[PDB]
């Protein structure tokens, strides 16, 4: 989308509501595969509530698009190359936007609480170009209000961290496991991603023994937030589940987890809805409680898709 100029990146939409752009600042890659991060500065100190997304993204050139919610970002500067990292802090994903797989609405009553005391306080955008003198102003516009939502999104992210892929290794499972503390959460939505050693990657509510798929999805295809096929709720007691298959053929040293290409990443963001009262925005797992479990794991957990 065109760069905003004089009107700003803050545009009144009624009483309580507005639009706030956050833009890449006219930047020009210079390499193919270029990830630029930006970030904003909430406008407002008090809690207000992301209701909506609008993706202002440049056809040709942007790849994929991730805003992240966070107190933190890397740099202080204008933009600068996300290698350098997102945040410093835990950086809370809100949205993907990815060019071949257009992104689902949030559903009507549920909104991201942000600001105020405990939300984020700062935006950060990261913009993929993949292929490539003029100056680009991709990014995405939010929907902010401050009347509070009835339902509350938040964002179950299971990640593995201990994952060692050997050379030339058929497959590799991580398996991640974590069993559910709190109040019950609806799933709605969910995001995979791996580098180039993943071929499948499936979440699932395990309760009584008995499997629920959340998820299952090639991470080599477009990494966007895809709509559960049926919600999903999660409860206390429950065991949440994830496994990712890799491959270590093609490599000739040993993979494991970290930040680079030739690193690895197995991550599955559950996006959910909780009722406001009830809510909490975010949870991790980077654990395996129940290793044994994955003995009754569908068999489509570790057939590509
Ligand atoms: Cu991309
Ligand atoms: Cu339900
Ligand atoms: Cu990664």
């Amino acid at each position: 989308n065109e760069c905003l100029g004089t009107i700003g990146p803050v545009t009144p939409l009624d009483a309580s509501d507005f639009a706030l752009d956050i833009r890449m600042p006219g930047v020009t890659p210079k390499e193919s595969d270029t990830y630029f991060c930006m970030s904003m500065r909430l406008p407002v100190d008090e809690e207000a509530f992301v209701i909506d997304f609008k993706p202002r993204a440049s056809m040709d050139t942007v790849h994929h698009m991730l805003l992240f919610g966070c107190n933190m970002p890397s740099s202080t500067g204008s933009y600068w190359f996300c290698d350098e990292g997102t945040c410093t802090d835990k950086a809370n994903i809100l949205y993907a936007w990815a060019r071949n797989a257009p992104p689902t609405r949030l559903p009507k009553g549920v909104g991201f609480r942000v600001g105020g005391e405990t939300g984020s306080k700062y935006f950060v955008l990261q913009v993929h170009y993949g292929d490539i003198n003029h100056k680009d102003c991709s990014g995405v516009s939010v929907h902010l209000t401050r009347v509070p939502q009835p339902l509350i999104a938040g964002m179950y992210l299971m990640m593995s961290v201990d994952t060692v892929i050997p050379p030339g290794e058929k497959v590799v499972n991580a398996d991640i496991s974590c069993q559910y503390k709190m109040y019950p959460m609806h799933v709605f939505a969910y995001r995979v991603h791996t580098h180039h050693l993943g071929k499948v990657v499936s979440g699932y509510r395990v309760r009584n023994g008995q499997w629920t798929l959340i998820g299952r999805q090639n991470p080599q295809l477009p990494q966007a937030f895809y709509p559960v096929e049926h919600p999903v709720d999660v409860t206390f007691g429950d065991i949440l589940a994830a496994r990712c298959v890799f491959t270590g053929e093609g490599r000739t040293e040993a993979t494991h987890i970290g930040g680079t290409s030739s690193d690895e990443m197995c991550n599955l963001y559950i996006m959910y809805y909780m009722e406001a009262k009830y809510a909490l925005s975010f949870m991790t797992c980077t654990k395996n409680v129940a290793p044994d479990m994955f003995r009754t794991i569908p068999a489509e957990a570790n057939i590509p898709i």
